[PDB]
């Protein structure tokens, strides 16, 4: 099955709460199948801007891909890594469209051909940095919507962070678990205090407390604490995965985002490393169309090591370019029974 | 594509006294046939022919019946869970399933695996034996078109070193040599061997030290470690991870399907190796062309593959299949047929 055509466009998705941009990718085969992909580059984490992403997705720059056989997909992905080495979000949009196509070609949901390890998982929704009152309010809104897991961003100001966490813990009254994301904002003593609190409050783990290039700060922690820490901005691709997993392992949880690693194929390499090293998998996202969320979910549901999801990147989108691909019920995400990514597109 | 049937049988292959293989036939409902072969090596993996046979018994495979081949990664994980102590049996089933999936897609297996190579030369082996027989066998392999010789070493340095010197002189550049002491060297002896190996342009030294002795490897200078390959020390992805982790124990991983349990775990080993910058070598046991072909497809699909010792079917006086690979001028390649490309 030959790739007949590749088209990219910019989409402006207003937020329900401001807008956010995604590159939308259509790959068509000669028999008329359509694979779908979406790119949401994060320049501060990967260096990849929207301009560079868009440029790497140019139809003519992608000429090497035209006419190629999708049945060769792992070779294709190896070429995506070689020919778009600086544009991981673009790479992911193409990679996910190609997997969509291969799964449609085999007539099954993608997770089925990746091989299924899980039926569904709870996803977190995010409460950003704000005061106690707004935090508790959001918490109750989410609880009402059926969510059992909250992800709270922390700013690194301890009195405030800790207060928000205590009050949130009291309000929730065991109705949902909490996980936190300081995103690089903590120092070493501060992290020790935060971890004491986290133990106290039953918070599940701490994501990326330290600067991305600070992994030595992580390794200097007691193993019991490292096990409770997730790598996000420190983990882009398989190379990072291997360096972090190598004894002494820097942490106990890997946060994989397609827009960091560059697609499902590199994601499988990370999963291989994590699983051998006994590291749990978290699957996150940028602000994303339901297309790439769906892709991420198929991959996650196909990894035995997957323990957690922050998959909420399409929830704040006022409009999207596709429906389906995943079903949300009672705070849990699962895929549908349709082939490929299982997206409905006009 | 659903699995309709699975059959196992024991073949006794006279050499040119005898080696046994288990042959697996997997049939789907649409009439397709995948093939696999098992050659367990007990001193390496602990797996006996009896245990392998028992693991492959049709009455123990009911969980595989009716299963969809398009779900292959899931089937392979279950293979790992259900046959943890029988890697050769696991590999026979795994390669048969890969054969089937590649037929489903209508291409040579290597192509759906992502081809990274068209062909590579394979070594052929010269066993432990006196200088003259060594040289004579060397001339015999050269006349069949082989450019690479794999020489087994016994750990007696006088005999080993003289054999290698005379062989080097006799070859006069016509073939490269790699060596396999298989656990028989001590630390100092290995230093002497490495000096000689540099002198004679020998490619690398496979598994000089006991399998449980990888600390002895890590104690060596990095430049020496780079010239050493792990074999009996390397079974599956866990081993590969522990050998690759800094400081890395050696520069070359020898994957054998009868050690790691199939193409799937072989793929995991390859991921680890590529990330760590370690080269891949694909070896074998005494094996039907079926599993040689399987290994070759997998090898030609890994960017990290630098070497093959794929000669395990050459000495079989008969075999149960043809094709699956072509040997020309000492180099192995696959055919243009779908699946393993075997003629049955
Ligand atoms: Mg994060
Ligand atoms: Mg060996």
């Amino acid at each position: 099955m030959k790739i007949a055509d590749i088209q990219v466009r910019t989409e402006h998705f207003p937020l329900t709460r401001e807008e956010i941009d995604n590159l939308i990718v259509e790959i068509r085969t000669a028999d008329g199948l359509l694979g779908l992909g979406a790119a949401s580059p994060e320049r501060h984490v990967t260096g990849e801007t929207l301009e560079a992403c868009h440029a790497a997705l140019d139809h003519d720059r992608l000429g090497w891909l035209m006419g190629r056989d999708i049945r060769t997909l792992p070779r294709l992905c190896r070429e995506l890594a070689e020919r778009l080495p600086a544009a991981p979000a673009a790479r992911a949009a193409l990679d996910m469209a190609l997997h969509d196509l291969v799964a449609q070609c085999l007539g099954l949901p993608l997770v089925e051909i990746l091989g299924r390890a899980h039926d569904s998982l709870p996803t977190s929704v995010t409460i950003g940095i704000k005061p106690v009152e707004e935090t508790l309010a959001e918490a109750r809104e989410h609880l009402a919507l059926g969510f059992r897991v909250l992800k709270v961003k922390l700013c690194g100001d301890e009195e405030q962070d800790f207060e928000r966490l205590r009050r949130l813990h009291e309000t929730l009254a065991g109705r949902a678990v909490v996980r936190v994301d300081p995103n690089q904002s903590y120092d070493r003593d501060g992290l020790l205090r935060l971890d004491r609190l986290v133990q106290e409050l039953g918070i599940e783990f701490i994501e990326q407390p330290f600067p991305a290039g600070r992994t030595d700060w992580l390794r200097a922690l007691p193993k019991a604490i490292r096990r409770r820490i997730a790598a996000d901005e420190s983990l882009l691709g398989p190379a990072d995965a291997f360096a972090l997993a190598a004894p002494p392992a820097a942490c106990g949880i890997f946060n994989i985002k397609l827009m960091k690693c560059g697609g499902l194929a590199p994601a499988r390499r990370i999963a291989t490393i994590a699983e051998t090293a006994g590291i749990d998998l978290m699957w996150g996202c940028m602000d994303e169309s339901r297309i790439s969320i769906a892709a991420a979910l198929h991959a996650a549901l196909a990894c035995p090591a997957t323990r957690y999801l922050d998959l909420d990147g399409s929830f704040d989108l006022a409009r999207d370019v596709a429906e389906g691909g995943f079903i949300l019920e009672d705070g849990r995400l699962r895929v549908t029974e349709r082939p490929g990514l299982g997206l409905v597109y006009p």
